[PDB]
């Protein structure tokens, strides 16, 4: 990725089709409204930043919340959370726990350097393990691609699931499409490299899933916008509740897409393509289904690696 522009809240340039690759998508200082986000110190547990919609999801508000520690707010999680995410642990490692404030809320924690980042969202799978050998017994790559997208579509219920594949020069192709009936096909159509730009592809090699639950949903800011640990922007690259590039949201809206989700197909640490999903209406894929998709993305990743790197016999 080319060196990123400062974010808008630090007086950075407006994003246009000419400057694309340098939008700092990983630091929008805001999240998507269907969840809440705290950041806490990785040693003390003191909550530092807090998305200002946190009231809606946590009972007590930013007026009486950013003081006290994680030890006091999540007393039965804090110990396990620390052991799970030790200092130096990799970015994409995450602690999960379902818990009910007065119910049922999904907690996802990960650490960046010395910051713990906590995502909260409402919540309450084997139909995968069945269509498992359909993937295994697929004759070739095209057949593996169609099985993959049909399978995702059955789990998720999404209107359109595609398998997007990157050429050496970074331009993509929709090599498989499973879709609601009546839609004009993308299957076989090719798109410029800039449609998923270098910085995004890169964020997408080490953060395998990302979504826009609602394409016409205002991002809610973190307060304060900067990490008080550092006085710099907060990395949200690994926070699924991360606010999406407003530019990409426009492109989604133009396609009539209310909800978007993609998962990365990585072959040998090098981004192979994406399972890309569209849905006509705003939709929050539940955390359990997202977990099933991350898993499917890893398996599909390895199935692609053996099937494609044996298009030799
Ligand atoms: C720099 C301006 C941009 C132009 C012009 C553009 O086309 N994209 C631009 C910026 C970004 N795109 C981002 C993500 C992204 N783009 C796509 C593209 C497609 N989706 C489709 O369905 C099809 C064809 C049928 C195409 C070509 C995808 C799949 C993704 C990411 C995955 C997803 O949202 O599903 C992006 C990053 C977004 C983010 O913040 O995560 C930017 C900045």
């Amino acid at each position: 990725p080319l060196p990123f522009f400062p974010p808008l809240y630090l007086g950075g340039p407006e994003i246009t089709t000419e400057n694309c690759e340098r939008e700092p998508i990983h630091i929008p200082g805001s999240i998507q409204p269907h969840g809440a986000l705290l950041t806490a110190d990785g040693h003390s547990g003191e909550v530092l930043q807090m998305s200002l919609n946190a009231a809606t999801f946590l009972g007590q508000e930013p007026t009486v919340l950013r003081g006290q520690t994680l030890a006091a707010l999540l007393p039965e999680q804090w110990p396990a959370l620390q052991a799970a995410l030790p200092p130096g642990c990799p970015d994409a490692l995450q602690y999960r726990a379902t818990l009910d404030w007065p119910g049922h809320l999904s907690l996802t924690v990960h650490r960046v350097g010395e910051l713990l980042i906590l995502e909260f969202e409402p919540t309450e799978p084997h139909a995968l393990r069945n269509a498992m050998f359909a993937l295994e017994s697929a004759p070739n790559l095209r057949a593996l691609a169609e099985v993959a997208t049909q399978t995702v579509r059955e789990l998720t219920g999404f209107d359109r699931v595609m398998l997007y594949k990157f050429a050496p020069d970074a331009t993509g192709e929709v090599i498989a499409e499973a879709r609601r009936e009546g839609l004009h096909a993308f299957l076989g159509h090719r798109f410029p490299a800039s449609d998923i730009p270098a910085q995004a592809r890169a964020l997408y090699t080490r953060h395998l899933l990302r979504l826009t639950a609602d394409t016409r949903a205002a991002a809610v800011p973190l307060d304060p916008v900067l990490n008080t640990q550092t006085n710099a922007p907060t990395p949200l690259g690994g926070a699924v509740l991360r606010a999406t590039s407003p530019m990409h949201m426009q492109y989604l809206r133009n396609m009539g897409v209310g909800s978007s989700l993609s998962v990365s197909v990585v072959v040998g640490g090098q981004l192979w393509g994406l399972i890309a999903c569209h849905h006509q209406t705003p939709y929050v894929l539940p955390p359990d289904l997202r977990t099933t998709l991350e898993y499917l993305g890893r398996l599909l990743s390895l199935q692609v690696q053996v099937k494609e790197a044996h298009h030799h016999h």
